[PDB]
């Protein structure tokens, strides 16, 4: 009997499971409840801590996935199914997971805390590409990942009201961070050295935790992969969130024909509906045809976010903070097959000029016709204004710069110029096993498999060079978690990773080749989005 | 006495002069009167043809320069004084010059007609850099150049009135073209093969002759060097021309307070003032501080130009017309010394960003603050937004693209797409004897000395390679005058000069190296000026 799989936390006792890697075993505790199940009258409410339990809670498998929309555009396609839920759906989903090395560390070890992405409408900590066994084995750190409510269950907001305040999905993450402070020591983890890291909407979530005072004291470092809280998709206005919540209520029959519709009666009717019924009308709430836009996202209300993200990033002091940020080479290509005209994952997507001009209105929704003309001016090769391949890459740049690269570059510069030590990267390796078409390049989200060391899985067809590459990245991420610096402390031989400053703006390319230093995170294109376009929309 | 220096034209007999070149003599007839002297009651009026004369008019020296402002900002400086008048000033200045080879051609020979530039406020056919002896000797063509009224005497306009209709300086050029049609055969020239060519305001003039029906039948080909009729400086509206004419009248005491009033009393008062008094107030009528803006330019009256140059270029059939067009490498650097803050010809002009932002308002006058922001966005390197050297070259590009390169590229593409055969160039050689500072590169107007073969002058200190380079350019310009094609009619050894098309946008670089084909006349920058900025100004 291995006594390392039994651990006591503040709520009770747990039984973990041993997971095998080619380099040795790892102890895992999957499905630890950290909150009371937010069901019935608890729907749309902030989480409450899980009351203590008797006996031994089994923590050998992942728990249920939070209720969410399931992508069915390409049945059986690995590129989409890998993000779909792999456990049954349930509102009883507030469970976290802890990986710890074997043998358990005797000295306190820095903690990595993963927040999955998924546009705040989908995602789960149980996905195969978030398997923390290879990161924990190779770098002997403690990895924690949690589930948080997505969609309407996590971000439906009737602002100012008490029954649907909004941002409860972000509060689920905060409660999981408080849980790590109180219990990660029992697994050998250092609660004075926890490093948040997430991708897409998870990276946005990590950003909102920097900008929220009650969350800032629960972590010490931050990693933002292909996402930022200031993105045009990561937050929504007060009145718009109320319109979307009311529109979802109408689509499911709330309020009933004849009764009033104040905030109390609306949520009460919403709580009587089956969870799947709410999911089935989530996308019928967005105001127009678009890509990279999601129905229920964090709302700027004055509570969790005292002001807009952009305002708090500008007026914030970030001394004593180290941040690692980055993007993939082709941030926008993944989203074009989800609404842009002429695009298909099963052909070359050689769009026409008319389709490019229409796609700009889909990729940049809710802007004046003059604002669209400015986007077309900046993203057109006027020597080849009709070349389909160049137009395909241009619209991908339009969506990627507008939604990811430029919001991230703005955040990285403001952080470095106001106290924080920032490191920036651009992930440029396309996995040899990638199932998306070749023209998509390195799409949004396909650096995660290499961060988590998935190529080490012997049941996969990764190349030997990708195995070495995955170990390089895991050392980078673990070094930043330990020391706040991705560079090797005992090594001037390896190529060095310079910090990112507001002036020099240095970043490194992450690929099979050694580290290469570059300057400018798409500086020319991001000046249009971050500096000029707001001045244009003000004069409308 | 040489029988070749005696020539009879329709108005009377002339006596020419023999000019020496290192390769042989040339017959020149300098100072032929082609119009009645526009003095007294004829000031501001269209020219009348020169009445026939008895006896032999002496045509052995250049005649008087038309009244114009004299640049004095750098006394003794060769760079500025080479454009200043080199004959005495007089309103009696409507004279032309004819160069012809020795011996006089027995078969009709193609004719080149030069129109000097100078912002429609200065210039003269007698300048040393317009000496046609080397071009006529090397290529055995006939060269004609005329004087036309500049400043208020050529372009003061009270539109609609009979006393000052405007554009009389352009009519001066047209009358000289009618003279060439009627008399160039007496010098051995072919009136069916007349090729206009001019620089700056001369190139703009050549463009306005393409767009004026009464002038189109007087020539067959056109060359536009660093200028176009659609430039922001080449024309003014009727209301603005009336305001400038009235302010000039006020500055010289017209009308005498208090008499008024209408156009007849105003022009009559203007005719009584000495010509120098009018010249001394020419610059004090410009609406704001600026560079590359001139007080009295061609007006869009409705007579000479039935519509704006831009409208006529778009709605024009140019089939059966060959056009040579081009610019110099640094079109804007010359003008920054004349008003842009922080600039001086006697230092490095390493301006600050504050000076760059202010200089944008001088280089792009009369635009909204939002328009200036768009200019700053396009012309700032956001990796080095404050580097003085990059800012200096950026503002030069702002002035050059806005005033020359983009107006020329707009005209060239619409000409080729509407029937005209077009050839484009970019002059990239800086003369070894250039007196302007190094940071100016190849400034506005410093390809002229190579077109006219000035390096062949033994009294100058040009290099041996510049002499060969000058002969190459003279063959290019003459081949286009003879055949409409700058390429050698048979020689395949020399690299080919492809026509400029609206799609391929091919041009060649003219320098000491052989011809190099390139694509796009600053395509990205000119899409901002020609496509986006007009749409920005409609929505103020
Ligand atoms: O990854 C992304 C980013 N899009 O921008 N979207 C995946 C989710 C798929 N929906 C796209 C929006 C339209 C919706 C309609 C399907 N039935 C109702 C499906
Ligand atoms: O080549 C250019 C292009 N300028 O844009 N200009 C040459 C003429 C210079 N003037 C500048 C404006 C000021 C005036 C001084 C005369 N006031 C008394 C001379």
């Amino acid at each position: 009997e291995d006594a390392e799989l039994l651990v006591t936390v503040r709520g009770g006792r747990l039984r973990g499971i041993r997971l095998k890697t080619p380099g040795g075993p790892v102890s895992a505790f999957l499905g630890i409840p950290f909150a009371e199940p937010p069901m019935g009258p608890r729907r749309f409410l902030p989480p409450e801590p899980k009351q203590p339990w008797s006996g031994v809670v089994d923590a050998t498998t992942f728990q249920s996935v939070c209720y969410q929309y399931v992508d069915t555009l390409y049945p059986g396609f690995e590129g989409t199914e890998m993000w779909n839920p792999n456990r049954e759906l349930s509102e009883d989903c507030l469970y976290l997971n802890v990986w710890t090395p074997y043998p358990r560390p005797t000295s306190p070890t820095p903690v990595l805390v993963w927040i999955y992405g998924g546009g705040f409408y989908s995602g789960a900590s149980s996905l195969d590409v978030y398997d923390g066994r290879f990161l924990v084995q190779a770098e002997r750190t403690v990895l924690v990942s949690m589930n948080y409510r997505v969609g309407a269950f996590g971000f439906l907001a009737l602002p100012g009201s008490r029954e649907a305040p909004g941002n409860v999905g972000l509060l689920d993450q905060r409660l999981a961070l408080q849980w790590v402070q109180e219990n990660v020591a029992a697994f050998g983890g250092d609660p004075t050295s926890v490093t948040l890291f997430g991708e897409s909407a998870g990276a946005a979530s990590v950003g909102m935790h920097l900008l929220s005072p009650p969350s800032r004291g629960l972590f010490h470092r931050a990693v933002l992969q292909s996402g930022a809280p200031n993105g045009p998709w990561a937050t929504v206005g007060m009145g718009e969130a109320r319109r979307r919540a009311t529109q979802l209520a109408h689509l499911v029959g709330c309020p009933p024909g004849g009764t009033g519709g104040n905030d109390t009666e609306l949520v009460a009717c919403l709580r009587t509906r089956p969870a799947q019924v709410l999911v089935n009308h989530e996308w019928h709430v967005l105001p127009q045809e678009s890509v990279f836009r999601f129905s229920f996202v964090p709302v700027v209300d004055g509570d969790f976010l005292s002001d807009t993200p952009e305002a708090l990033i500008n007026a914030g002091d970030f001394h004593g903070l180290q941040v690692l940020v980055g993007v993939v080479k082709d941030e926008g290509s993944y989203f074009l097959v989800y609404g842009a005209p002429g695009f298909s994952k099963d052909n070359e997507s050689l769009i026409s000029r008319a389709e490019f001009l229409a796609g700009v209105r889909v990729g940049v929704p809710q802007v004046s016709d003059l604002a669209a003309e400015a986007v077309v001016l900046h993203y057109t090769d006027w020597l080849h204004p009709e070349d389909p391949a160049r137009l395909r890459e241009a619209l991908s740049d339009v969506v990627g710069d507008h939604n990811v690269v430029c919001p991230v570059a703005q955040l990285a510069g403001r952080l470095a110029a106001q106290g924080a030590r920032v490191y920036a990267y651009v992930f440029e390796h396309r996995a040899s096993t990638l199932s998306w078409p070749l023209w998509m390049g390195v799409p949004h989200g396909y650096e995660i498999e290499f961060i988590f060391g998935i190529p080490l899985d012997p049941s996969r067809n990764y190349t030997a060079e990708e195995k070495i590459f995955a170990q390089r990245l895991m050392r980078y991420w673990a070094n930043f978690a330990r020391t706040g610096d991705p560079n090797e402390p005992r090594d001037p031989k390896a190529p060095q990773w310079p910090p990112y400053t507001a002036g020099a703006q240095q970043y490194v390319s992450l690929d099979l080749r050694p580290l290469e230093v570059r300057r400018g995170l798409r500086a020319q294109a991001c000046a249009f989005w971050n500096r000029f376009l707001p001045k244009l929309l003000s004069a409308t």
